């Protein structure tokens, strides 16, 4: 009936922002080579004030060499000894964020971790003082190197947490001078980490925020009775179209109301991954097609905008939100200076719906929502009203002006299914547009890299999306006609997140293509036991990369070849001796076609006419038979889609 809103008996708990997740892993792969204007464009989108989803919070992945959804992110430190902060995208992205907002606010959070920290273990615990020096240093870095503030690190996402271990890590950030760094934890389920926290007073001291993932909006006692900020620092993951909206609109609101979480972090930030890798198109907006240029705007965006634009970090939510009569729910926020943000959802199920958990149907039926201003909202003569119909549809639409002015300190509206409103004081709202970007393109059906560039920009050439191992630009001074190659720099298994592949592997181009010829120069470093391949047809990726079939041309340092139709090599098409050794170029061509494909070694037939399965489609791919060096050069493929 009459809700009232009102703040005489005071505030609700401090609200901490919004924001997103690059990595977890590799979803911020194919931002890097937009061109200009549009690179920039998408960036406003995400982190201008007061234009698009205008986000609070960027989390980024820090990478451990493993694969952690969608390819692997490169470390700081593949090998002991090695320190490098210039590898990867994070800390590209978080100085655009910053750019466009100083007040970001940045986490970082380990997936994988290189495989020399656990000394002969896939464990990250068995050195605490060594795990946490390798992240310890990653936030050093940010801040020598890239002039970045670290304000929150995690633990290990999704995996078991160490006590020990927390301790050891807020002890050496002390030691550093990283007094101000906060910790969040565990970045799984409300528990163990809640009733840890009420048993142990030595760790309720070190940890500062409760991160859970996926809490379907609930949290647990044990976490309210701990006294610290409790937060989504993982949810969303669902397909950006109109329901992935109105997933988000949900949440946002209901993730306070029902389970008192004042953060909500959406994976992912962006989809620049390909799509058809795991979780495709799960991003707040789509950025997939740098070649082209073509990016999507989507629902999301507008969706996070009617709350970030509207609030800040160290505003306080009211006492009085809840729920609707007929359905949906309100929030409401104040600075403590005299403003009000009201924002209400009213998503239907069968428009919300996430992919974690899934809720039982409820009801959503038209209403007529009446709020009262009592307290010191008693004044407010006017609010701005901002509003978005989701599914058709229109988005982050300015409206006019509610007038309170007939003393009641009172206004009504007529809510209908699947619609947001934002009704603030504050007078900054905009809905940024830049003009339309080029359309979409496949992928390009003719495509070379010769890798020839000697001060890249980023650490690996473009569209190369790894999926177990690492590859990066590598400089050869000591070599004229192969003086610049991609290389693969692991030399062990990552302690891992996913089940990585036993081979190493990049997937790039359409997945789509069926008819398809690949080259390349390899060459293998490794003497006797060194293996590296060529493949096309490769169908998964991401977490998947272990079910990957396909058709790969194999060649190995003891003078053999194999072509299989998988990445575990179970299934043999084809095999038998070549002229191969270690250490030296060899120019390897698959073409595969129908039924058929055939494999050249430098330039003359090795097989041919051998029987493939079919239909069939996928990437194209390199890679190495173990986490073993490897370096590829002259790579070039042509296509049919
Ligand atoms: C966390 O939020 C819950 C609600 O989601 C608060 O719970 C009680 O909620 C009912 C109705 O939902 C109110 O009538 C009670 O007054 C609330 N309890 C109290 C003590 O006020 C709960 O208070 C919140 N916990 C915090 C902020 O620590
Ligand atoms: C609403 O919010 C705005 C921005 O936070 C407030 O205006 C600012 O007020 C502070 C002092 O309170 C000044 O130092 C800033 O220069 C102001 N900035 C802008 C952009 O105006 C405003 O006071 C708040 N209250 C109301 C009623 O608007
Ligand atoms: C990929 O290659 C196969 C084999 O050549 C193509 O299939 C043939 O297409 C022709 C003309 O379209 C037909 O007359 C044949 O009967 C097809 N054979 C088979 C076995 O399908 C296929 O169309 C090609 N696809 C692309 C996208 O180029
Ligand atoms: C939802 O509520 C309305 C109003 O009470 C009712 O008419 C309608 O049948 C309900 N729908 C479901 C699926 O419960
Ligand atoms: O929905 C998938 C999500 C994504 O893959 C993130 O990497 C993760 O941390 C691991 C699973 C979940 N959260
Ligand atoms: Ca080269
Ligand atoms: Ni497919």
């Amino acid at each position: 009936g009459a809700y009232v809103l009102d703040d005489s008996d005071g505030l609700g708990r401090e609200f901490d922002g919004i924001g997103a997740v690059s990595g977890g892993g590799a979803t911020s792969r194919l931002l890097v080579n937009y061109p200009e204007p549009y690179r920039s464009e998408i960036l406003d989108y995400l982190f201008k004030p007061n234009f698009g989803a205008s986000l609070h919070i960027l989390k980024v992945e820090i990478g451990g060499d493993g694969q952690t959804t969608d390819g692997t992110e490169p470390s700081h430190m593949h090998y002991e000894l090695d320190e490098n902060y210039f590898r990867g995208y994070e800390w590209w992205l978080m100085k655009e964020a910053k750019k466009r907002n100083p007040d970001i606010i940045l986490m970082g959070l380990p997936w994988s971790f290189p495989g020399w920290l656990g000394k002969g273990f896939s464990w990250p615990y068995v050195n605490l003082q060594l795990t946490a020096y390798y992240v310890v240093r990653w936030i050093l870095g940010a801040k020598h190197y890239h002039d970045l503030d670290i304000d929150y690190i995690g633990i290990w996402n999704e995996r078991p947490f160490d006590a020990n271990y927390i301790k050891e890590l807020r002890k050496m950030l002390d030691y550093q001078g990283l007094q101000r760094v906060r910790i969040i934890a565990s970045d799984n389920l409300w528990e163990p980490i809640s009733s840890s926290l009420l048993l142990d007073q030595e760790l309720w001291k070190v940890v500062d925020v409760i991160g859970a993932h996926y809490p379907g909006t609930y949290t647990v006692w044990n976490a309210k009775m701990s006294g610290k900020k409790l937060w989504s620092s993982e949810d969303f993951s669902t397909i950006n179209s109109n329901v992935g909206a109105g997933c988000w609109s949900r949440i946002l609101n209901q993730n306070y109301i029902n389970g008192n979480m004042t953060s909500t972090i959406a994976w992912n930030l962006v989809a620049s991954y390909y799509e058809e890798l795991p979780y495709g198109r799960s991003g707040l907006m789509t950025a997939q097609e740098p070649w082209s240029g073509h990016y999507v705007v989507a629902s999301p965006i507008w969706v996070s905008a009617h709350t970030t634009q509207f609030t800040q970090p160290g505003w306080y939510y009211l006492k009085t939100v809840g729920h609707l009569e007929k359905g949906g729910s309100y929030v409401a926020l104040t600075d403590g200076l005299g403003n009000l943000t009201i924002i209400i959802e009213t998503m239907s199920h069968q428009h919300s719906m996430c992919i974690r958990p899934y809720l039982p149907y409820y009801n959503v039926s038209h209403q007529l929502a009446t709020f009262t201003l009592k307290g010191s909202l008693r004044e407010i003569q006017e609010l701005q009203v901002w509003y978005t119909k989701l599914g058709q549809r229109l988005h982050f639409k300015q409206l006019d002006t509610l007038w309170l002015l007939d003393g009641s300190g009172s206004f009504t509206l007529e809510l209908e299914e699947d619609e947001i409103f934002t009704l603030t004081t504050l007078t900054t709202g905009r809905k940024g547009s830049y003009p339309p970007p080029p359309s979409s393109k496949p992928f390009p059906t003719n495509y070379k890299d010769d890798f020839n560039v000697e001060y890249p920009l980023f650490s690996e050439a473009p569209n190369f999306a790894d999926q177990t191992g690492v590859f990066e630009y590598y400089m050869n001074n000591e070599d004229r006609e192969h003086r610049f190659t991609l290389r693969q720099v692991l030399n062990q298994r990552p302690i891992t997140w996913a089940a990585d592949a036993s081979s190493t592997i990049s997937v790039i181009g359409d997945h789509h293509w069926t008819n398809m010829t690949v080259q390349c120069d390899v060459y293998i470093e490794t003497p006797r036991s060194g293996g590296v391949f060529i493949a096309g047809r490769v169908n998964k990726g991401g977490i998947l990369i272990r079910s990957a079939t396909g058709v790969f041309f194999w060649i190995f340092a003891n003078g053999s070849y194999r072509v299989t139709a998988d990445l575990g090599g179970w299934i043999t098409y084809a095999s038998g001796h070549a002229d191969v050794t270690a250490k030296r170029w060899y120019t390897l061509t698959l073409g595969i076609k129908g039924y058929f494909a055939f494999g050249m070694l430098n330039g003359t037939i090795l097989w041919k006419n051998v029987r493939v399965k079919y239909p069939g489609h996928g990437w194209a791919a390199i890679g190495t038979h173990t986490f073993e060096f490897a370096q590829f050069d002259n790579f070039r493929v042509e296509a049919a889609r």
